[PDB]
């Protein structure tokens, strides 16, 4: 199994998930500017969307989209409870958080990292993300995981995107539940292993 | 069971799914500018996020996020085959499509439909959307449904978002598989009933 990723990118969520689920995998670095692998090979030949993450299965299947990848991992290890069983409302509340993170936060930060984003637009994005982060702060007021008492793939994804709020210096004052979630997350051995493996901090 | 919607908005995907799964529901229109229900009640009191769609379950559970709602409905009626069963690769491919549509197409359209979006930015967004539509056109070349042989929840969501490509007048010329798909979707009686109930054409 191979995970195509870039350090610090959204692929970290799938990476943390591969470890939390105890999977054997190889990391393959991608230059997202040039769309090449470490070896000058075109990346558009592996993933036509030219994006990370992408997971190559053993039976040669290429699976893209981080949310599809994490459900794929989570489902193969029901013993881990990284995702609740089908037809239980808990499962859907976790999927609700995954889509909120994907569409509202992840894609919300994207223009800030895009070279084609016009400068006068960037301040508008920051201001929109601020409101979003305040809703996230009150959602973690329980000071546990995003979906309650149990750790799920939604936590791997929230933590991954929340790191960008720190990298870009969004005003995070008063948002104490976020700060505590980030510490709780960093104390997990598999996210630490994943962070080290990517050469992160 | 109640679906909070707005004619033509993204809630159409969940509305088509509610009909395709054979559910009984009440459609409740939401004034998205004022966040008021058709009767004057505060919408923020139902959905704290202020967006459509939202599904109010009989038990009183409120589920938000289109992708979450569509998966909850499909799984509940396994006999209808709107989403493949857990652990089948087919299931993850549909989820892969759902996330692509959610994050790249739906959220990709969003700035076009907003005022704070600077006018010189609109051309870049349209341009990006047309490039994605080309990828979707090729993904539909064997002329079936988005996931192949069977109609799934990805088709309902792809159709919903493609309606805006036409509304907005993106350049859809030469994309013949996309045109065939729209026609295939128009001829499904459950989608005809949904367009009709929403007062659409
Ligand atoms: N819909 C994709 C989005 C993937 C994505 O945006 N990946 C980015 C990396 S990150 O900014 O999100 O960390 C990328 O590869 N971008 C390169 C490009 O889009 O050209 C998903 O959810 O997996
Ligand atoms: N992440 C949500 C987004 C929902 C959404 O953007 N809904 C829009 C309607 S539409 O543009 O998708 O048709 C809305 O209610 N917007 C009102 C607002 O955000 O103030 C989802 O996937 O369901």
């Amino acid at each position: 199994m191979k995970l195509f990723y870039k350090p610090g990118a959204c692929s970290l969520a799938s990476h943390i998930t591969l470890r939390e689920s105890g999977k054997d995998f190889t990391l393959v670095s991608v230059d997202l500017m040039k769309k090449r692998l470490e070896n000058g090979d075109d990346y558009f030949a592996v993933n036509p969307k030219g994006q990370v993450p992408a997971l190559l299965l053993d039976d040669g299947t290429l699976l893209t989209e981080g949310v599809a990848i994490m459900q794929y991992l989570a489902d193969s290890v029901p013993d881990r409870q990284l995702l609740a069983p089908v037809n239980s409302i808990s499962r859907y509340k976790t999927i609700e958080w995954l889509n909120y993170i994907a569409t509202e936060l992840h894609k919300g930060f994207t223009p800030l990292f895009r070279p084609d984003t016009p400068e006068e637009y960037k301040p508008t994005v920051r201001a929109q993300l601020e409101k979003k982060l305040q809703y996230v702060n009150e959602a973690l007021k329980d000071e546990h995981w995003i979906c309650g008492q149990r750790f799920t793939i939604a936590d791997a994804y929230l933590f991954t995107v929340l790191r960008w709020a720190y990298a870009v210096k969004l005003n995070l004052e008063g948002l104490e539940h976020i700060a505590a979630f980030m510490q709780r997350m960093a104390e997990r051995p598999e996210v630490q292993d994943a962070l080290s493996a990517e050469g992160l901090k």
